[PDB]
């Protein structure tokens, strides 16, 4: 994008409005969610300064100069709901018919120099809503996955920007990291006093490669190496990489044949090795990188759950019984142990994914390590 295309889009400034969501239940066992329109303490309607972009049509993102903060207190005080599995999220919109546009809050020209934001890279382990508004909110279904999550609800993405009270901002999806890392650099393009230094990216991939598209290793290994080098190449400095969980002890392996098995869980070995080479390889740079072996920790999760204050790691919550991808489309009962134990209780919340109380798991023992991330500056 051109240097007076940035201009010409920054100063054409308007206002939208925020749409605030929340957990309808108190129980984090239902992932169904509403909204309701931000206010004022008057009454009034809240709005936000600011001016839209997009490469392609309906991708919009809202630049606005009020703080991510503000939009959350705004949201907190209209929804007063005494419910502390609300789990807000919130997004710009015209109306009720807009997509869930995310709201980039530009930082000030005189930033201090510390970590003010995340930027999240990957698959379903990660997406916050990109590929549920791109379904125009079909896929994955709102009654039995988290507005978009593929989780009962947050990921650990978002754990690790709350506990770091960071905005965080979302590529991963459900297209490509190689096209998410195009999709950042130009959305950055234009943020007004964008230093990349000061943004903390999360990476994880590979596994999508391996359980959906049976890519070969080296051309998985190449692509992961290829998006840090874009990102550093763009001035990125700090990350959290992770290596991958093992998939095959999911419940949607329940349904593979053991030869398929074998193969995925091989690909997945090599590629955690040559993760964990990346992360030294750019430690050695003089990178801000923290490594979490998040395989290790599924396999005591996977093998001793009630060591971790989990009580069955083998079955979904939902009462998913197949591998299936059109059971995303639909709503589903919770399987009677979970609607016995509570979803807080079972490692994963369909066939492939992590309830929101393993992903809290992750990010605790991410925020964790490398002791309590010293090397990064918040
Ligand atoms: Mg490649």
């Amino acid at each position: 994008v051109s240097a007076a295309e940035v201009v010409s889009a920054q100063e054409n400034q308007t206002y939208t409005y925020v749409r605030c969501w929340y957990r309808t239940s108190h129980s984090k066992d239902d992932a169904a969610t509403d909204w309701k329109w931000a206010k004022n303490q008057d009454g009034s309607d809240f709005t936000i300064d600011g001016y839209w972009w997009s490469s392609v049509s309906f991708k919009n993102m809202f630049y606005t100069n009020t703080s991510q903060n503000v939009i959350r207190q705004r949201c907190e005080e209209t929804l007063d709901l005494a419910n502390e599995n609300a789990d807000i999220t919130f997004f710009a919109a015209d109306n009720r018919y807009s997509y869930n546009h995310t709201i980039w809050s530009n930082d000030a020209a005189m930033q201090p120099d510390q970590i003010n934001k995340v930027v999240a890279l990957g698959d379903s382990l990660s997406d916050t809503g990109n590929i549920f508004n791109a379904s125009q909110w079909r896929f994955p279904n709102p009654n039995s996955w988290f507005l978009g999550h593929f989780s009962n609800g947050f990921v650990w993405t978002e754990y690790v920007a709350k506990a770091k009270n960071l905005p965080l901002y979302n590529w991963a999806v459900g297209t490509g990291v190689g096209e998410q890392v195009s999709s950042y650099l130009t959305y950055t393009k234009l943020a007004k006093n964008y230093n990349p230094a000061n943004t903390l990216f999360t990476l994880e991939f590979g596994l999508n490669d391996f359980m959906n598209y049976n890519r070969s290793v080296p051309e998985v290994k190449a692509d992961y190496a290829e998006a840090l080098i874009r990102l550093t190449d763009a001035g990125a400095k700090n990350f959290m990489l992770m290596t991958l969980p093992d998939a095959t002890k999911a419940p949607q392996f329940k349904y593979s044949t053991q030869e398929e098995i074998e193969t995925i869980r091989a690909k997945v070995l090599k590629m955690n090795e040559f993760i964990k080479a990346q992360a030294m390889y750019y430690k050695a740079q003089g990178y801000n990188i923290a490594l979490f072996d998040t395989h290790a920790l599924f396999e005591k999760l996977t093998s001793a759950p009630e060591e971790h204050g989990f009580v069955n790691a083998s079955d979904p919550c939902l009462d998913i019984n197949r591998s299936s991808s059109v059971d995303y489309m639909y709503t589903h009962s919770l399987r009677s142990e979970c609607a016995a134990s509570g979803a807080d209780k079972f490692v994963f919340w369909d066939v492939t994914h992590p309830t929101t109380a393993t992903h809290r798991y992750v990010a605790e023992k991410m925020l964790e390590s490398s002791n309590n991330l010293e090397e990064f500056r918040f």
